[PDB]
DNA sequence: GTCCCTTTATCTCTCT
DNA sequence: AGAGAGATAAAGGGAC
């Protein structure tokens, strides 16, 4: 009978200050619940107005999660205490909260920084870090604890204990790595670099529990070197790939006559266990209706997702090759990277409109969605091709460069963006600005540039607008951070 | 309902 | 340009 009341309460958010749209509400109700959505429509002006100005996408953020509500009166109660005694940033104090027990990680942070960053020099950023996950203050106290028994007792960095905390359930991995760091670099011969490497993932305890466990079986056995099994439980997940692979191992093996070398390669990526599966039901299919060949299944396979890859390529094919005629050596390149099954399901859905009203080629499409994020370019390239070429005098090709690389859609925002002050301002031709944006690292490579142009370090003026863009086209803010050093 | 841990998908940037 | 590293986020599930 309080129906009413959370329907009005979930028809007034839809208004000031807030203004949220259907899939908000639902994120919200989801995640967060019931409790979670009533305590953000009593804070709406609270959580927006100063001092805390935080934005409705912030707010989102932090109401739906298991805790919302909690979250959000911790928020409320300490950003400005994090951000004045602590020098933290509001942006900071959200990506902590924005997680399933906010509240804990915050306070504990408030609690342990000084402490940490203090007496175990460590910088908030590290601390930030590590609390910016579920079960942050999990880390954060394991962190205080084990930090001198782990980095003195048993040789490590404080940055490896860093990276090993900042995941989800750092806590359990920073213990696991406490018991079977000895137990691993002397019982069965491993660099700390490669536990290291295998505790430093999500599930870090059960990637390591479970090789503990195998290495001496799997390694003496299906001929895997125990550097192969580090690769594949140093992964998403690893215990699965792990299990998964024992298993499956001779079978693909020999019932698909796949080399070990790619059953590993395979395995060896962010749920590898359900791209062992996958390959497994339909390695067969593939090569049979499809034409494909082992090699290129294996190759699908081995980015991350493989099954949503494979699935979307067995599903998508023919209709792609059929209808809108592209190659089998096109849609195995379109596959071929995390995201395959989006990058497929856009272009299907997009090779018409992008091919028309743009002029757009075929090969120019199937060259944006053969990266990673290239749905995203698809969509970023689709929306953005009238506005570009048109008002800021470029041209279809240039936009497909600029679109051709990982992080194709933040190059082309940031284009979009950084277009005019670069050009004017500055002194930039088009042709330049395209130059240093059709690499990956795009967006940073920019940002980088008209940084250093617009507050110009007074002994950088020793290069030319010229040699800078040169940089950036070379080696994008990595270079150019290499020179204001 | 809040808090913690695991696994899986996706996207972006770096370094040579 | 491709292998590696990094980061963002959702969908499980267990515990009290």
């Amino acid at each position: 009978r309080a129906l009413e009341a959370l329907l009005t309460v979930a028809g007034e958010l839809r208004g000031p200050p807030l203004q949220l749209d259907t899939g908000q509400l639902l994120k919200i109700a989801k995640r967060g619940g019931v409790t979670a959505v009533e305590a953000v429509h009593a804070w709406r002006n609270a959580l927006t107005g100063a001092p805390l100005n935080l934005t409705p996408e912030q707010v989102v953020a932090i109401a739906s999660h298991d805790g919302g509500k909690q979250a959000l009166e911790t928020v409320q109660r300490l950003l400005p205490v994090l951000c004045q005694a602590h020098g933290l940033t509001p942006q900071q104090v959200v990506a902590i909260a924005s997680h399933d027990g906010g509240k804990q990680a915050l306070e504990t942070v408030q609690r342990l920084l000084p402490v940490l960053c203090q007496a175990h020099g460590l910088t908030p950023e590290q601390v930030v870090a590590i609390a910016s996950h579920d079960g942050g203050k999990q880390a954060l106290e394991t962190v205080q604890a084990l930090l001198p028994v782990l980095c003195q007792a048993h040789g490590l960095t404080p940055e490896q204990v860093v990276a090993i905390a900042s995941n989800g359930g750092g806590k359990q991995a920073l213990e696991t790595v406490q018991r079977l760091l000895p137990v691993l670099c002397q019982a069965h011969g491993l660099t700390p670099q490669q536990v290291v490497a295998i505790a430093s993932n999500g599930g870090g305890k059960q990637a390591l529990e479970t090789v503990q466990r195998l290495l001496p079986v799997l390694c003496q056995a299906h001929g895997l070197t125990p550097q192969q099994v580090v690769a594949i439980a140093s992964n998403g997940g690893g215990k699965q790939a792990l299990e998964t692979v024992q298993r499956l191992l001779p079978v693909l093996c020999q019932a698909h006559g796949l080399t070990p070398q790619q059953v590993v390669a395979i395995a060896s990526n962010i749920g590898g266990k359900q791209a062992l599966e996958t390959v497994q039901r339909l390695l067969p299919v593939l090569c049979q209706a499809h034409g494909l060949t082992p090699q290129q299944v294996v190759a699908i396979a081995s980015n991350g997702g493989g099954k949503q890859a494979l699935e979307t390529v067995q599903r998508l094919l023919p209709v792609l090759c059929q209808a809108h005629g592209l190659t089998p050596q096109q849609v195995v390149a379109i596959a071929s990277h995390d995201g395959g099954k989006q990058a497929l399901e856009t272009v299907q859905r997009l090779l018409p409109v992008l091919c028309q009203a743009h002029g757009l080629t075929p090969e120019q499409v199937v060259a944006i969605a053969s990266n990673g994020g290239g749905k995203q370019a698809l969509e970023t390239v689709q929306r953005l091709l009238p506005v570009l070429c048109q008002a800021h005098g470029l041209t279809p090709e240039q936009v497909v460069a600029i679109a051709s690389h990982d992080g194709g859609k933040q190059a082309l925002e940031t284009v979009q963006r950084l277009l005019p002050v670069l050009c004017q301002a500055h002194g930039l031709t088009p042709q330049q600005v395209v130059a240093i944006a059709s690499n990956g690292g795009g967006r940073p490579a920019l940002e980088s540039i008209v940084a250093q142009l617009s507050r110009p370090d007074p002994a950088l003026a020793a290069l030319t607008n010229d040699h800078l863009v040169a940089l950036a086209c070379l080696g994008g803010r990595p270079a150019l951070d290499a020179v204001k050093k």
